[PDB]
C-alpha cells in the first residue's frame, strides 16, 4: 500500500523474509527504498522492495534509481542510507550491508530532493 514498509510488516515477518531471501537469492542484498515523508518534488517510485546484486556500488545505485524515477536533467536527487548521501560511495553494497543494515536484515534507503 502507501504506508511505509515497517508499518505494514511486523519485525518478525520482515526477519523471516530476509532469511527466505538468504536461502533463495544468496548473492543479493534485500533493500527497502522509500520516498522521504515530507518530499514534495520527487515522485513515488513504482515499488519499494528490491534485491540488489551485492557487487553493485552504492554510487551506481544512485544513478540507477535516478533513471528509474524519470526525472528531468536538473532535478535534485539524493539517496540516503542512515542519513548519509550515497552519491560518492563507490563501494559494493555487500561491504556496507553489514554495517548499515536494519536489525530486521533489510537495508533501508530514503530518497529526497534535499539532504539534511
Ligand atoms: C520473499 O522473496 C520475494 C520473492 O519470492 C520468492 N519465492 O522468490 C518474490 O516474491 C519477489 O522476488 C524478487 C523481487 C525483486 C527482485 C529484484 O528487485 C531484483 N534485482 C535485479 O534484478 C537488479 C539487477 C541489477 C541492479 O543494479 C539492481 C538495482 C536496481 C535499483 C534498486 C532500482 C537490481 C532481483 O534479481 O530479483 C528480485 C526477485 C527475485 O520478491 C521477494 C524477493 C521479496
Amino acid at each position: 500500500m502507501d504506508r511505509p514498509f515497517k508499518q505494514r510488516r511486523s519485525f518478525a515477518d520482515r526477519c523471516k523474509e530476509v532469511q527466505q531471501i538468504r536461502d533463495q537469492h544468496p548473492s543479493k542484498i534485500p533493500v527497502i527504498i522509500e520516498r522521504y515523508k515530507g518530499e514534495k518534488q520527487l515522485p513515488v517510485l513504482d515499488k519499494t522492495k528490491f534485491l540488489v546484486p551485492d557487487h553493485v556500488n552504492m554510487s551506481e545505485l544512485v544513478k540507477i534509481i535516478r533513471r528509474r524515477l524519470q526525472l528531468n536533467p536538473t532535478q535534485a536527487f539524493f539517496l540516503l542510507v542512515n542519513q548519509h548521501s550515497m552519491v560518492s560511495v563507490s563501494t559494493p553494497i555487500a561491504d556496507i550491508y553489514e554495517q548499515e543494515k536494519d536489525e530486521d536484515g533489510f537495508l533501508y534507503m530514503v530518497y529526497a530532493s534535499q539532504e539534511t
